[PDB]
């Protein structure tokens, strides 16, 4: 246990984090203007919320797994002496979370001389950078070095080998590409659409522009980089173990990812000329959007968690060795995986006709949580399946 | 030490408390109206304020005697195997302080429907009796129990026995009689100046009353309720013991607070009508304050810790065996005890000559506070002393 300093920072930062929260939405509620646009600084801050709102979940995660003896220290490859606890990571999320939370407090109010308030977007991310490549032997040096290590050999050309690590972060990438997304949209915003003379540039001086749309595909080939790691992770796996189902039947999995991001990005370019297959490029999209989903949840039933196996009759539908202690747990799971993992049936049907402006944006932003939830969910089973079964073939008996 | 979670309890409320604070200090700069008075809300709420800051140092005191081998649980003759660490304190007045600023934040917003500004202070109060009091067995039940049989034991007659707890409980009164005072007039002043009809008299409707000046002797009487309840039991004490020179020195040591206190009122009330000797009654005051301060300051020194002691001139003035680690501690006390135990000096001279008006007040409150933590100074010694001298005669040997 974290000795007597650690927890008493986890509950200090937690404290002031909800107060902090409830600050931020009674002056959303009372002092804006609802004269100019307001879309930027939800698209803008929406990556560090679900950024510190993944941290946070990590840590439940830590906590789970420790306390059910899956002994993740020893599937990472990790430190058996040294590792971080939930409370570090509760510690983290929470400071980032005050660092957010002010920042967003400060563009509302925008309490400041002369200086503009579109600073505040930036600095902050700033020091998410700088924090995190300190170069000094100080605030978590040895944790924020092997993820940087982590995240340069996965970031990569399939040039290294792949271990539980690498295709671990490759795959949490893959379920959150809301802040690459949320971040090539801030560097094309200020890129060409804030006017720097106006000291309140931040909120638009009206009531759109081409910051958004898919209009070069520089959002759509973005829409998928991590899908692009993960096939080319299994593609090196098969070129170095020769065994065709598993990795070849994944890269598979990832290859619709490309297919309906195409196609979807499509549709919506054709739409705006106006051009003739508008009815074609729709109907197609949502074909693709269909088999991906179906290829992606049969494989994180069958493959990833394994609970639809052929003995173990008692357990119903589980496996024979369970580990968690209340079985029903497992059970909401499906369910819950079989809904979010559609999630998309129900905005693109939401927006059947033009109920308000903004149509799209809004549900994009209440569902980016929800999957970075279903990847907090995912993480419980796969971790252990991985302990008792070596589903993956990365641990070598 | 505190399982897991009283620590994160104590962590959690002390975040909460910062920006709570923090909140409002901003508002009381920013959205007052500066136009009715204000002394009121002062008046009723520094009673809660020195209140949980008399807490809050408790804990810290809890604290220093366990790191220093006093066996402070022995000398209050507390259960050994159960008894209250500093945490439990820390986590209590950290409550209490997120309740107390909320009651205060609700007043100067004010953001409710018709009903009144003035029921916050009241209700507020209210919870700190629904919570001592309460008789289920939930919320530190063992220990408020204690607190209350200790608390009748002590505002009693002097027909119970003297133990160190009695005596304790009621010194610290002694210098913890704002809260009284500040008490009483929140009663006086619902009772005869708020008119109700009005839905914000809490602050008055002008830009004074006869509320707070000495006018019938209440105040002036209650001003002394402590120092009475001192004398009687150093009067039981030599009743019980025969021993003349301490107990009797330390009556006489109380009955200054008397005349000092009667001299005050008596030149404050006759300065009104303007009589012939508002010289005499301002003088022989000052004479009595001083000779108290005196009166006071040795028996701090002397007997109460013993410092000025024939022996162990290698310790320069300290006694022979010392506990706690580092010895220029004792040095600043000394100085500190020496000046803060003046304490009136400098607020009379303040008020030389009409400087500003509510003049009295502003130095008032200011010095309320500090008061109150040469009491947190005076048990490291006092106890400490007990421990390796029986300089009291509780314990018998
Ligand atoms: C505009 C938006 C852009 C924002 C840019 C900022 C980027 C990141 C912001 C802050 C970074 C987060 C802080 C770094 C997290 C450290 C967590 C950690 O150390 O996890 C490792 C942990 C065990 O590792 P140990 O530290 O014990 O290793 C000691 C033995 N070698 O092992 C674990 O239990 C696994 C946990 C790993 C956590 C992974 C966090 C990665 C999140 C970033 C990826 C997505 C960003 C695009
Ligand atoms: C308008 C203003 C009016 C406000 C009215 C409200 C009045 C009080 C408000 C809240 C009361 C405070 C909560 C009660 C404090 C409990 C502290 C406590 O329990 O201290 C006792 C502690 C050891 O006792 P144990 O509980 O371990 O006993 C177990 C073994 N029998 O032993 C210790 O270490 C000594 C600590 C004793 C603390 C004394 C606190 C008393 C403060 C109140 C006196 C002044 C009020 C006028
Ligand atoms: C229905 C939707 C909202 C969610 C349903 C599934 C959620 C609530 C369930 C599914 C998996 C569950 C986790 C499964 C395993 C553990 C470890 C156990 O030792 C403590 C509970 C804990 C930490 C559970 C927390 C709640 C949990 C996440
Ligand atoms: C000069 C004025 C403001 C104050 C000077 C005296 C104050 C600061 C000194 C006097 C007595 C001191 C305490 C004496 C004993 C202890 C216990 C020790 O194990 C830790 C430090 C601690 C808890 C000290 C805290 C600071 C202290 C209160």
């Amino acid at each position: 246990p974290a000795p007597a300093w650690t927890t008493f920072r986890v509950g200090l930062f937690c404290g002031i984090f909800i107060v902090l929260n409830i600050t931020l939405v009674l002056a959303a509620v009372f002092k804006l203007e609802t004269d100019r646009s307001i879309w930027p600084l939800i698209r803008i801050y929406r990556g560090g919320f679900l950024l510190i709102e993944f941290l946070f979940l990590l840590g439940i995660n830590t906590y789970g797994w420790r306390q059910a003896g899956v002994n993740h220290v020893l599937i990472f490859e990790l430190n058996p002496r040294s590792n971080l606890s939930h409370q570090h990571l509760f510690e983290i999320a929470g400071f980032l979370g005050i660092l957010w939370c002010l920042s967003l407090l400060a563009c509302f109010f925008a309490p400041i001389s002369v200086i503009p308030t579109y600073v505040y977007p930036l600095a902050l991310y700033g020091f998410m950078v700088f924090f995190l490549i300190n170069p000094t032997k100080t605030f978590y040096y040895k944790s924020r070095f092997w993820l940087l290590k982590l995240l340069f050999r996965v970031f990569t050309a399939p040039f290294h080998k792949v271990g539980f690590a690498d295709f671990w972060l490759a795959d949490q990438l893959n379920s959150l590409s809301v802040i690459l997304m949320d971040l090539e949209y801030m560097i094309c915003f200020y890129s060409l659409e804030l006017k720097w003379d106006e000291s309140k540039g931040l909120l638009p001086n009206n009531s759109s522009g081409i910051c958004h749309k898919y209009t070069y595909g520089v959002r759509a080939i973005v829409q998928c980089i991590p899908a692009w790691l993960r096939f080319i992770q299994c593609l090196r796996r098969y070129r170095d173990t020769k065994r065709a189902f598993p990795h070849l039947v994944n890269a598979g999995k990832y290859s619709t990812t490309f297919f309906m991001v195409t196609f979807a990005a499509l549709y919506s370019t054709h739409k705006e000329r106006g051009h003739s297959d508008t009815m074609v490029f729709f109907y197609l999209w949502i074909v693709f959007y269909i088999i991906s989903s179906c290829y992606t949840l049969i494989w994180d039933l069958k493959m990833d968690w394994g609970l639809f196996d052929k003995n173990a009759g008692e357990n119903t539908f589980l496996r024979e060795e369970i580990v968690y202690p209340q079985k029903a747990y497992y059970y909401c799971a499906i369910i819950e995986d079989v809904i979010l993992r559609f999630a998309w049936t129900i905005q693109i049907s939401i927006t059947s006709t033009t109920l308000l402006p903004h149509s799209g944006d809004i549900i994009a932003t209440v569902f980016a949580p929800l999957e970075v939830f279903r990847r907090f969910v995912w993480n419980f089973f796969r971790l252990e399946n991985e302990h008792l079964n070596n589903c993956g073939e990365f641990r070598a008996v």
